[PDB]
């Protein structure tokens, strides 16, 4: 660990290392490294915390997940590098299935992800090891899915997802929840609930939420879901980024700080 | 067809396959994209403005050098050579994660589009003080003796250092708030894949201008105001996106 606990970018920097390792364990694609950067820049803009518009989406997503009939949490190379333990914990609290789901699928990459998750829960049912069914639209099996998971699923969480896949799953009729720091991504705009938070914070938080909201009665959960407006929430995120820009600038930019 | 975004993602990845571009550089590419999303993935007027002023400055320079790192080599090898010849400037390979293998990789990739181009920074012998040895190497006939350097996609410490050395520094950076963007004398907030073709085309035309008209452009240019204008662009844009809403819309 090449930097000090006092460092103002400590956590950011720590996760950069985690996604690098991820790659050289065979988990995270190169393309994923670019996506990690995309996330970094936007986190910095958002303020590297869980903003209210994100808290709001997460209350609603967890309620929707808890009322679901066959909820699946997806995993890919980035998630496996960054929050292997927390994704298991979240799937456990939801009693949701975990399905590995990649755009750059490989038996090798699939196996690296599996082994990494097993490190944390050797017992865990993993789906998408050998996926038979496929999503209408998409492409050369860059849209392959397991038949006992996302194929079957009414409600999916698809973190850090590609826009083609999010939009396609919606057209199937899946209720899609995404976690994505970029509110302007196609995936963010096409999801049913879009949580604009870093997944390193979103998952542990959704886990806390699920642990409290388990005790909520159905009607309570349905009130939350029915109140929720994903359009206003995205709009609130853009204006939040807008206002942090004018705050970061103030006192002038050029030379320097 | 988000074609070009994807096209350049492949280029940066091939960049690392070729040994030209480091892992950090892939993250950095992603950061760039994030800001390109905010700006609207085009060349806005304040970047057009900075690029004019930059090209003027470069055409009046005595010892102009355009610098190349792993990311620039992956994205615009062809165009970086064109820009240099059009400016009559030297080309220096200059990068943070310096490796003989990566330098060679970059050299060959540049030699593809111009086998007879002279490449500085193959074995630089001078250093910028106040950095590290491997962050800080500069070539005796290039950056060391330059009055004007173009350093795209640059670490803020190197930029600031070069300014400490009395170099007039021009940068291309999609992040208007970066250390490097704050420290440069002229900051072009644009995608390099856009900025370089554009500057090449500006150089060909502004060669026709009087020295006097170039000096005027140089002296009117205000990098502080220009960066504020890039933020105002961004803010008004987000304000307009929000008012209209974005959820479930195909194109923004
Ligand atoms: N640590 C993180 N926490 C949360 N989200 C992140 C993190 N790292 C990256 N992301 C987001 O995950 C997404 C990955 O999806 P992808 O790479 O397909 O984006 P895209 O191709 O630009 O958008 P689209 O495919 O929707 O047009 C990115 O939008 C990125 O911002
Ligand atoms: N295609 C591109 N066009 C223009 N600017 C880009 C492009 N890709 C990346 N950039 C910008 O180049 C800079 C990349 O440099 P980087 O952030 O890696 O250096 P650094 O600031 O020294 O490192 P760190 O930010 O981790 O301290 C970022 O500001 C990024 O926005
Ligand atoms: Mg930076």
């Amino acid at each position: 660990v090449k930097i000090p606990k006092s460092h103002p970018r400590y956590w950011s920097l720590y996760y950069r290392e985690k996604i690098i390792e991820g790659m050289e364990k065979g988990m995270t694609a190169k393309a994923g490294l670019i996506a990690h950067g995309r996330g970094e820049a936007f986190d910095y803009l958002i303020g590297e915390r869980t903003i209210e518009p994100a808290e709001r989406a997460m209350r609603a997503a967890v309620a929707k997940l808890l009322l679901a009939e066959n909820p699946v949490v997806s995993v890919n190379g980035n998630v496996a590098a960054l929050v292997p333990k927390e994704t298991i914990e979240l799937a456990r609290a939801l009693n949701a299935k975990l399905e590995i789901n990649l755009f750059y699928r490989t038996e090798d990459r699939v196996k690296a992800i599996a082994e990494e998750l097993r490190k944390y829960d050797p017992e865990i049912e993993l789906l998408g090891i050998n996926p038979t069914k496929r999503i209408p639209g998409l492409e050369h099996e860059r849209g392959k899915v397991d038949e006992n998971g996302i194929w079957k699923a009414d409600v999916v969480v698809v973190p850090l997802e590609d826009g083609d896949r999010t939009e396609a799953l919606v057209r199937m009729g899946k209720f899609v929840i995404t976690i994505d720091l970029n509110p302007l991504s196609r995936s963010a705009r096409m999801a049913d609930i879009t949580i604009v938070d870093n997944i390193v914070r979103a998952y542990p938080r959704m886990t806390e939420l699920a642990r409290e909201m388990k005790d909520y009665s159905r009607g309570e959960l349905i009130r939350i879901i029915e109140e929720y407006d994903n359009g206003k929430t995205l709009n609130d995120v853009l204006l939040h980024i807008r206002d942090r820009l004018t705050k970061l600038a103030e006192g002038g930019i050029w030379r320097k700080k």
